[PDB]
């Protein structure tokens, strides 16, 4: 049953990587969720409908590097249902951009406990992969949508249709 | 609560396409699943792997110009869950090949029962879009599919790995 | 007699840091050897002669990467013989792969008993160096040389020697 | 009053990530003094003015990589005195690579602490930061003026002013 | 103890000197503060960043300039503690730029009285030297310091974070 | 038993060759130990350090091109264990280079042995192949190591230090 290869990789460790992959197909189809409703012809913010397409795309790539490391490892990918986003309809930029804010935080919490679990079972390869692939990409994330909540709030959002299409144009276009 | 932009697009249709937009999400997760298998190290069809990647890749186009055609119409989009493949084990080559050929006839029969409401609702944009952007790519993909079936089994597939081997390296690579 | 360098470097990682180095120096043997069993004018199967010779260099680069790290900390490299590999004859394509699958996990192991020992001796430098140049080099490795032994053995090696052939010439080639 | 981008990060994290921006910054202070002692009339040894005016500007780099990962997560830059060098007259060039290399080592030192306290307080962003950022490029530089030293000495430095020109020269041009 | 090259160079001369490099590299530690206090998460004015990162550079150039000055004519550098800035937070876009222009105008009145030093003590070669390479970059500083000021004033700041944003954005992107 | 090329390959001859394989990983084991002594901080002769390294790759390429003859020829390669090198420390550049210049005429004289041999068995090829691959290069060599040795020496090496780092610097640099 043992894979030929798989070699100091726990159980566990398996099972959330699992976890991770499907949190990050999760967050894919949130961020396209987000982009198609400012795809929307009453939202119509082109820019932030790329934003966060580029996003979904991005979270895509994270899920499958994820499902790379399980078959590297020897363990075996077990996928779930991806459920749908808590909302068919964000209301604004700065509330997407805050739900999003949100999403990283959460994704960053998931990598944190994974990472915790792999220095438990002294998985260093697991840790390292974690540290080098995700971590920092999650700060910065995290960093930037700070930055951008920040900005359309001083500019006046949500209220300041103005705002929201002057950041769309200036910071995301 | 009608769109500004909504003309001739019955809820009919518009319901219709958020069934077609999750029909294809779904296609999507399983080619992503087969990729994968075929990347396991006890299976190792490098070009399984990249070929079923590439139309995972290709059904998530699919579904994001559904959205589009969504937005364009005024209708708006309702995802929902995105349901887990019916594998996590494809069996082989031949095998995945056979699911792959299964899933195109089905969305096949689901493109063609969208063009028929469209046809009963007098919607020629709608049909027209089903017609230039998804029923001859379904064709195609289903002629090409049954071509790779018939030469695996031809070859022996899927009792000679042998078989498998040389069509991932000639065929597929 | 302590270097002018040297800093958080105890003496049981300089220990192991010089059988690490011995470890590679007979890894880069082994698979010489493997490569010219290959070069035989009774086995001549050229590409597996050419991948294992590229091995051997790697092995090489490794222990020059160790002595150098050794150096860098201030320790000092103690050499000792390099036994001579466990065949002169490796039998099969197949059973070169499958040994040199079982020499990457014993590499990988000491690799992870040396970043155990880093930890203990909270060496954060040594640990970094190892994960970032040698485990997933290694996790690599072992994933490869596992897809290479599938599919031999799902084409019919060792007693398919066109499989044999055929690999050399499609996948190594 | 908790950053919104604020996640996983300890008061003592932030108040040594500050201490070590003031450490980096007294290095750079340091380096500047040395350089423009070698570009005395009375010293003249061009090459080594250039030197440590690199390392000058490097260390400063390092600086404001720390004050950006201090951004990055959520922490608040606080500021302090950048202490004057321990010397006006690094009396020759022998002894400023001594003293450079002694400096070095002192960072060193803090940056392990730094590393430590991360470790403690299960910041594995934090730890990958260091290793990837600082700890190889102390271990390096420390190297690097061991081996100057080493070669003043054996030159005959600081007596030997023919020395120093041609380790000037030679070396560091 | 008097320099080979020291001619017609007063001790006061050399002392004024060495003041203002102090100086300047206290303004290099103040835009500094300043660039990444607008680098924070909950400000996150990235032009407003990288334009009073270049004024700290900027102010170091200045700084290594008078030490290469001292050198030349002879005098000793003698460092000094380089005080912290007197913010930790600058508050706003137009406060940092007043707090900037009061700075410059402190910069540019003790250069002004080294030059009536200089003068004073007929060393022309001190004088043309501020004249040359000082004193013109000042009255620009401050024109450009001040320019800014009266946009962002009239436009709204600091009140106005649309106005800072679209400043950010316009003027020093 | 007999290799279907094997023609005027005497037994004596394929076992030479075995001995001369070893004698040459030998050589290339030596060297890089030569070199990493020279990488070492206190010893910091960054272009001796390169020429041996140079040297152990030359070596093990001699030893792989006697191992791709005995399998040209149909014998049978039997490899043995590497022995360490007689020092861990080499002392000086000057002794480097006199043990080297003592290895390679060690070399060259195994060499000629098994070219006498050769002759004996009336096996031209093989006396060729050691004339046109073998004896010049070793020629070269020692010509090359003595004058290395004669520089040092007339230099002042080893007491010189001086000596060592201006002959690494204009010789072998
Ligand atoms: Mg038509
Ligand atoms: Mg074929
Ligand atoms: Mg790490
Ligand atoms: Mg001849
Ligand atoms: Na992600
Ligand atoms: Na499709
Ligand atoms: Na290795
Ligand atoms: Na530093
Ligand atoms: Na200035
Ligand atoms: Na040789």
């Amino acid at each position: 049953s043992t894979s030929q290869v798989r070699q100091n990789y726990h159980q566990d460790s398996e099972a959330a990587i699992n976890r991770q992959i499907n949190l990050e197909l999760y967050a894919s189809y949130v961020y396209l969720s987000m982009s198609y409703y400012f795809d929307r012809d009453d939202v119509a913010l082109k820019n932030f409908a790329k934003y966060f397409l580029h996003q979904s795309h991005e979270e895509r790539e994270h899920a499958e590097k994820l499902m790379k490391l399980q078959n590297q490892r020897g363990g075996r990918i077990f996928l779930q249902d991806i459920q749908k986003p808590d909302c068919d309809d964000w209301e604004s930029g700065l509330n997407a951009m805050e739900c999003a804010l949100h999403l990283e935080k959460n994704v960053n919490q998931s990598l944190l406990e994974l990472h915790k679990l792999a220095t438990d079972k002294n998985d260093p390869h697991l840790c390292d992969f974690i540290e080098t692939h995700y971590l920092n990409e999650q700060v910065k994330a995290i960093k930037e949508l700070g930055d951008h909540v920040t900005n359309l709030r001083k500019m006046g959002a949500p209220e300041s249709g103005l705002a929201e299409y002057l950041f769309d144009k200036h910071t995301l276009g």
